[PDB]
């Protein structure tokens, strides 16, 4: 037996692609991939690739049958926080005791059942962890209300609505409300997550209770949060790729991989399986020649060579340059796309929008679908991307020509807008597409409400004109 | 030692860009500068740097004075065509569009009694499988005193079928080529031997190239020969650069003295190419910025060891100041009539364009450039202009000057128009967050232009 057959996918993927499984899907269109991550902390690349594969590899490699540790969680963290010096905290590898670490949630990465969860973990209440909406400040945050103080569990279903809507209220993608880790006995709870995993995963037997196990837990430790820095990376970018590798998946590349904090366990896994679905595609378009495209950003041959060139990680040449034990690596292959299978199932349009390239089945795909369908908004709880979109939506932000055209073919509603308040319009001009832009106003002067439509504004007040001016000039942060 | 000297700003011209004095720069923006032009003839932009060179070579060598001779025009050719000789009886025609054309210069075409007598045809007609099946022909029974009226009948009937749509057509002389030829080269060397000042001589030059265009002596390449070589040996005489062209076919339908125009800020453009070179400034007329990988490309491309010579020519035998001097004089001409234009062209630093659009009025931000001016210009708006350059920079002070963006050229189009055909989403943007605090701005962006098209229309084709 092997122990992570999903090796077998970390070295099927593409080289010059491996930046991918580390800067998140959002990030491609605007910071030409992997250079805009490069350049605010450069190396984390490199430093990202060597902990997983140096994590990998001494575990394929060792032990019985793999048993979850906490040293294997701390010994994972010593990549990346500072390390550097001095006092008086804390070991750049160590756990937090007392200090504090805080951020903010925006509605577009929570989800009501994902509240309900949260709010029903209980080492948050007797570890004195704070959460509810207030203020951000240069020492912490400043609440207004915190939900752990005095909270009845039996309210937690009509507060976890109320707490949705409250951060709607605010904005889709604006930061209402805090959330402020646990500062008791978090090397407890770290090792009762652990043993609770361990327990879980041997009784599972299906890959799907399997990821089930898989995510839940990995969340809980998100969001108890032990480390001072990196709990992302250290947990869904790396620790999470071991127990998918273990299974005999592939890592996960994300577009939104930020969603372990508020989304639910049940959520989490389309999350994943999604991700998953995106490795996928990367090493077969990869495999047929075809130039990559997903999420709107196209790779020139120079963002190529300067990656190559820039890759550096003993680890992961020992693992592209292995032998292929087996057997199985291709049983490896169709269980995990059995696995898959159930994405398809889906709001397809929307999905459709986001893969699909050909003229032919994008035709099948939208035929007797009704104006409901093909306007339709998908609500919370689906992955992030998809959250208040159209198809039409996500058709501009991808740049899927062929399914815009079909999508005005069938008279889709291009004014509706997302719940960001932009339009497919605003997304056209952000993209720069001048193509999908003079289609989309094609479209919207020959209809009655033109004027309105072209004037409407997102939740930063902008119009979509505002935005087509702004084009190619450099971002403004904070 | 040096007449001819002009072959020191041909020396100066910087080597990667040297593509430049044979690609009509109308061409550049749309077919990746040099590279559409080299694709339709591999080959033919070293063919064509060796014809010049090798031919200047042996001009400045012996000619003392020197002789425009027919001997070095069919010389010219037989390093131009598939080949060096004359036509007889075989015709040659083409079409001419009225954005190519002036009134001033139609007189004139008019007035070449040699049209008239050599059997030469030109008005209103159709293109043909063999030739142009005309509805009529002016040079039958012309009246030489009606030429004045008639030349402004045809440039309005050539307009009203559309600015840059071609309804009349010209088929060359058929009779006396030969005799034509040495008509036009006995009476150039007479006439500028007669002209004293620069400018004078530059309308002597001008008008005898023009004559050697409309007389198409040859089966191909008429165009290359008079205007990318020929021309340039008068200039380089005279001490002036070689000519860069952004549309120089206007060498038959426009007059002598609009030619001159047409002539000095073709030169300028040689001197702004030197300047931005020589300043390390990277190169951005007419709207090629030039990729370092097009450089390259055409670097290992570049092979004319005629060039090279001229490249490593020593013209410390000569004064490049006077020489430098001279032209500057010369050109200080440019400038004067519409300057904005010029400056949506040509000007990139914010100052000095905010400084140039200080208290003009209404009426000057917003001029059309009327016939007889250099091809780029007619009907143009400064806006226009702003926007097929991509200068941003103009756009912004002609926006904060509140120009008018509805304005339509001569072909029916608006900035938006051109926005949409440039594919630039920036300039598209600057232009519609005015539009939309119009109370017109519906009827605005419904401006169809001469292909009843819309702005939007060619933002839908672009990447066609
Ligand atoms: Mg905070």
């Amino acid at each position: 037996m092997p122990n992570l057959p999903g090796l077998y996918f970390l070295q099927a993927y593409p080289s010059e692609e491996i930046w991918r499984l580390f800067v998140d899907g959002r990030f491609w269109s605007k910071e030409n991939g992997w250079r805009g991550y490069e350049s605010r902390e450069p190396g984390c690349l490199n430093a990202a690739l060597e902990s997983l594969c140096s994590i990998a590899l001494q575990v394929e490699k060792s032990g019985e049958e793999f048993e979850l540790s906490v040293d294997l969680i701390k010994r994972i963290h010593k990549k990346c926080g500072k390390k550097v010096e001095e006092l008086q905290e804390k070991n750049p590898g160590e756990l937090r005791t007392d200090e504090p670490v805080s951020f903010g949630i925006p509605a577009g990465r929570a989800s009501i059942k994902g509240i309900e969860e949260f709010l029903s973990l209980v080492f948050l209440t007797e570890g004195g962890a704070e959460f509810g909406p207030g203020k951000a400040g240069p020492f912490g945050p400043r609440f207004d209300k915190n939900y752990f103080k005095n909270l009845n569990p039996e309210q937690i279903p009509d507060l976890a609505k109320q707490i949705y809507f409250d951060m709607c209220k605010y904005g889709h993608s604006n930061t209402n409300h805090f959330y402020l880790a646990v500062m008791k006995n978090v090397d407890v709870y770290l090792e009762k997550i652990t043993q609770s995993y361990n327990k879980e995963i041997k009784t599972a037997e299906t890959l799907d209770e399997k990821l089930k196990i898989i995510v839940k837990h990995i969340r809980m430790y998100e969001v108890l949060h032990p480390f001072r820095d990196a709990n992302g990376r250290t947990f869904v970018n790396n620790l999470l790729n071991i127990p998918l590798m273990q299974q005999g998946l592939p890592p996960a590349t994300f577009y939104e991989p930020n969603v372990f904090d508020l989304y639910s366990a049940e959520e989490l896994v389309v999350v994943v399986k999604e991700a998953i679905f995106n490795t996928v595609e990367i090493i077969e378009q990869s495999k047929r020649k075809t130039p990559i495209t997903l999420y709107g950003y196209h790779s020139s041959l120079e963002e190529q060579t300067k990656f190559r060139d820039m890759l550096d990680s003993p680890s992961y040449e020992k693992i592209k340059h292995m032998d292929f034990s087996d057997l199985n690596p291709e049983k490896l292959h169709l269980k995990t796309q059995k696995c898959l299978s159930s994405l398809n199932e889906q709001y397809p349009l929307h999905r459709g929008a986001i893969y699909l390239s050909d003229p032919g089945e994008i035709k099948l795909l939208l035929s007797n679908r009704n104006e409901s369908q093909i306007n339709q908004q998908i609500e919370q709880g689906a992955p992030p991307i998809y959250v208040g979109k159209t198809p039409a939506h996500l058709a501009v932000i991808s740049g899927n020509m062929a399914m815009l055209d079909e999508l005005i073919a069938k008279k889709a509603d291009l004014s509706l807008q997302d719940y960001d308040g932009k339009t497919a319009l605003h997304y056209a001009a952000e993209c720069g597409n001048m193509q999908i832009m003079g289609k989309i106003l094609k479209v919207v002067l020959s209809q009655e409400d033109a004027i309105k439509v072209l004037n409407i504004k997102d939740n930063h007040g902008k119009t979509a004109f505002h935005y087509a001016a702004e084009f190619g000039t450099p971002e403004l942060i904070s």
